[PDB]
């Protein structure tokens, strides 16, 4: 009477590495059998680009960034609030026998009975007879790490794809390395393919195919430079395809119904996921959900292809952060740098094992890369605005021409209303807000929430001209209000040289401040526009860090100066302070090796 | 190809009893000549004082307390988290004969097939010809009903140790019933090893000596007064001898081969057992697991003598409960008791069974102790810190002396931080815990690990000058989180009469706490500082308790002001479970009617 679920997921793959999307992707004879009976998501998205947040995303069908889960990976994992829970749980509190095999990665603590099974080898195999069931299951076969190979092997390891007849991304600097890093990924693609196969032969075998929603996707976009990481679509895009069960078409409209293979164009983001396999399953959706069902009884394809939308969002990603906000809306895509000193090319450590990252930024360096390959190493601009239609690689700034003047206002205005009504919990900075907000998010937030458009309209003073505005940043430089002098300072930094008349306000801020992130921000301010050297008083505010998060975060300003400046750090940390344990000391680690070198 | 392992287990002794340790403890020819061809571990340590959490540690290889499994006995036993099981479990899987005769005594629910066998008359002897063995057996013969004897025993029987030359320890009274009770349990003792013995005899017939790793020891400290139930080190110190088989000297450092018997000076904990049979057995340690193998290939003599940390913790013990934890490190123990009101004499039936205590108490009321025999009957200092190597009997809490200040702050916080890692689940009281905790600990420890951490800040507001941190304490009285509100209480508690500008806070939270177990603190803090008459509300609070657990916590506070004010309380009055459920409250009913 109900249908299955299945959840074939890839880690940290784009749609461009599969035939079935792209004309030099790779084979995968499996998948495209899954899309022979199914629908094929030409725009389908992850909501931010990197593993825990795209699955966080996925469970909850809400926006992490809301719920101060928008950090990967996290020092503090969230409670979940007390309407909403994991699409696992609703659906094992409804019957259904869930299994996941086996990688979870959530920024919240898990619901009791999550799932059935949640372990290496976990499998619907072990349900009781006419129990309906929802299997997930991860292959890490495309994950970054299988691209942290040594440079050595373009001459010692051979691949089946042809590496010369690659055709690589325009931000990419065609090299032989990322040629042959192009090669493997597709090599990589082959291979989970045939992986993948096993559990739908599975699936075929026993007869299941004709009752069970199949779907295949990546956790995110990925995995080349600059797409893991970043809100650029590279970090968002991931193949989707859903093999429609004959015996539950009757649950969809008919031009979804997949009697042959069927194209979807309409935009599908990982929130929608979860309210998806609800409405399938026949249960109500939750009031804090923020994605909506693609597949439906009364959604014609012609219906479901006017959605358009999509969000994004980046924080931090192991010891590195920068604070990005994307919006897509019809062909249109919007960025919203809110710290725009930081390069997105700013360092972590894990990126650059990739040789073809090294590489990249090496030959930046050595001023061997053209603008459009360069730009992911430079400042960046506050807004930035791609046509997808003409422009699918994003490489032209469209906010700069006459002809998008109220485009841009249009996006503008349409993020800060979605990021003031969320909230978005993230203009706190996560040494305030994750052991403040840990055991109910939501709490925080319906008191926050005037505080965080605050925040908002501060930050974005630094869209407008200086003069302008003036006054009032003055007012917030001097507020008593801690987080407000950051995102005053934070304004103060797009601006640069042109709010040089603050420099006595910021310098007090720099000597005196109470909040030790406050003066690394002033002191990043000096360091950039007026000759001063931080290294001293930077090593002294991280070993004076009350706790880990904060020092993490003075660190991260020591290493965009480190980058821009070339000067080197001496860090020693606070004597005041297991997996968890390993994962945050390598943090700190991976920052004061890199840093104590130019 | 695999070694096998015997664990010889006699209930609740110290170290001090055997020759082997002491000059004057029982011969004890048996486990000497284990010793022979063995390691002798001179500081080997249970974390915590009773049976049932000292052998949830043991099969653990965990700390019972981050797990909801620090109540002996259990009012209900916890379920295992996923990645966790029993060092039975473990080795059975791996393809084991694994026996146990007989004693459990678990805080968890079993695995399935937890043992091979485990009942009275298991054996090794059942097992497939070429199959390795784990055999586990407990000896009830030192246990402490054994000193349960009726005082005209002084008269009716002799012992066998002279009680004339016995050394007592300086908590004791010198009397002739102490002496007499050291020496009945001296004969013990020299019983027990003749029983052991039996085993270890059949083991060298049977040609099995040099392939089996034989381990004897006690299962946590004791057990004359003061001992048991307490995480001194009395209440910890065990024997610990391990014989190392010729066959497998191969898989330890040549230093521990144990050709010629070797002292071992490291500290050695309970949570280590388990990890240690893993690893001999060649099998993974669980990423759940606190403790560490002390017999590994590449860990030389004296890479283990630099060991040197343990952690303890009490809390309920039949009907008794206090909340108690201990720290050494080095040379130094710290103990800090966040409920201080509480004297560790706080009466429990089953500790006055035997006649020792009693007349131990006697002499206290009597004034007829000094100050080192009488602490246990007092209020308790907040913190205490001993030299163990100069003051091993830990009389002389150097915590009040000013060259020891920075060694203070450094056990203080060296505990904090462990307790609020783990995390120490304890600080939920146990009648709100074991309810919610019971079918998924971890999940309720990662919830509410910033929680614990709190309640830990507040009751440690107590060690702070009460003008420090008067407005903060304020605060959380007026808390909605009942448990906080719980910890302030006790942390005024703890400050007594220092905090009687709160009296208004109080006697609201006394009339009206919708948590009654708050209330009842409100009662006794009211009782104990301002000449208020706790017997007809805390009778009533009782009969009003929502389940068991919340009754027997407030008749412990009933027994605390019955003792301390001299007062009684008529209480009345929610299948070896049920036994011993009802037991705990037969027993405190019993008590608290008569002063
Ligand atoms: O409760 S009775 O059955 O009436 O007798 C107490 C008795 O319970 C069990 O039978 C134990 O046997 S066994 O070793 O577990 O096989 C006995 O040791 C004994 O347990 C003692 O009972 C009192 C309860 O008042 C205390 O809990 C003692 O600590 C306990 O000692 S023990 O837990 O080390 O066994
Ligand atoms: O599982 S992931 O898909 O989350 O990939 C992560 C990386 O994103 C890094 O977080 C790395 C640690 O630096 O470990 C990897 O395991
Ligand atoms: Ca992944
Ligand atoms: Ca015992
Ligand atoms: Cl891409
Ligand atoms: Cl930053
Ligand atoms: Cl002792
Ligand atoms: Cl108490």
């Amino acid at each position: 009477k109900r249908p299955n679920f299945v959840w074939l997921v890839s880690e940290d793959n784009s749609k461009r590495y599969l035939k079935l999307y792209n004309a030099k992707g790779a084979e995968m004879p499996n998948i495209e059998s899954l899309a022979k009976q199914g629908l094929v998501f030409n725009n389908a998205f992850s909501n931010s680009p990197v593993s825990s947040t795209a699955r966080t995303t996925l469970a909850l069908g809400a926006y992490p960034a809301k719920l101060a889960m928008e950090y990967h990976r996290p020092f503090e994992r969230i409670n979940l609030p007390r309407e909403l829970s994991t699409i696992s749980d609703y659906l094992t509190k409804a019957g259904y026998y869930t299994s996941n095999d086996a990688k979870e990665d959530y920024n919240f603590v898990s619901p009791e009975n999550n799932w059935s099974s949640s372990k290496k080898g976990a499998s619907w195999h072990n349900r009781k007879a006419g129990q309906p069931f929802f299997h997930m299951q991860t292959w890490k076969t495309t994950h970054e790490g299988k691209l942290h190979f040594p440079e050595s092997d373009i001459e010692n390891l051979s691949t089946i794809h042809n590496p010369n007849s690659v055709e690589l991304d325009p931000i990419h600097p065609n090299t032989e390395l990322f040629r042959y890093t192009y090669a493997r990924y597709l090599d990589l693609h082959k291979k989970v393919d045939k992986e993948m196969g096993v559990v739908i032969n599975q699936l075929k075998e026993e007869g299941l195919l004709e009752d069970t929603f199949i779907f295949y996707f990546g956790d995110h976009g990925g995995v080349l430079p600059g797409s893991k990481g970043f809100v650029s679509e590279r970090g968002l895009n991931v193949p989707l395809v859903v093999r429609v069960p004959k015996n539950f078409r009757h649950l969809l409209h008919k031009d979804l119904q997949a009697k042959l293979s069927t194209r979807v164009d309409g935009v599908i983001s990982f929130i929608d996921f979860a309210p998806t396999l609800l409405e399938l399953a026949g249960l109500p959706k939750s009031k804090l959900q923020d994605g909506e069902s693609f597949l439906s009884k009364n959604l014609s394809l012609d219906d479901l292809n006017k959605r358009n939308t999509n969000f994004s969002f980046a924080d931090r990603f192991d010891e590195k952060y920068d604070m990005v906000r994307g919006f897509r809306k019809g062909k249109y895509k919007y960025i919203r740098n809110y710290l725009p000193f930081n390069p997105d090319g700013l360092f972590s450590s894990y990126r650059y094992k990739q040789a073809a990252y090294r590489e990249w930024k090496h030959l930046f360096k050595a001023n061997k890369l053209n603008s459009v390959q360069s730009a992911f190493f430079k400042r960046k601009p506050l807004e930035a605005l791609y046509d997808l239609e003409q422009d699918p690689f994003e490489t032209k700034n469209l906010a700069l021409l006459p002809q998008y003047t109220e485009q841009v206002i249009k996006m503008r205005a349409g993020l800060q209303k979605k990021l003031q009504s969320m909230p978005d919990l993230a203009f706190y900075p996560e040494s305030y807000l994750v052991d403040i907000a840990k055991d109910d998010p939501i709490i925080f937030s319906l008191k926050h929430k005037n505080d965080i458009a605050r925040f908002i309209n501060i930050i974005d003073m630094s869209l407008q001209p200086f003069e302008q505005v003036k006054n009032k940043l003055k007012a917030v430089l001097l507020s008593n209000e801690q987080w407000e002098r950051y995102w005053a300072m934070n304004a103060v930094l797009a601006f640069g040289d042109k709010a040089n008349e603050f420099l006595p306000i910021i310098e007090k801020i720099r000597q005196s401040d109470i909040n030790l992130i406050n003066r690394s921000r002033a002191i990043q301010y000096l360091a950039l526009n007026n000759g001063v050297s931080p290294q001293l008083e930077l090593e002294d505010l991280v070993k004076q860090a009350k706790d880990p998060l904060t020092a993490l975060a003075i660190l991260n300003i020591a290493t965009q100066l480190h980058d821009t400046l070339g000067i080197a750090f001496n860090i020693e940390l606070n004597k005041l302070w297991s997996f968890h344990k390993r994962t945050v000391d390598g943090w700190f680690k991976a920052r004061m090796d890199y840093l104590k070198n130019i």
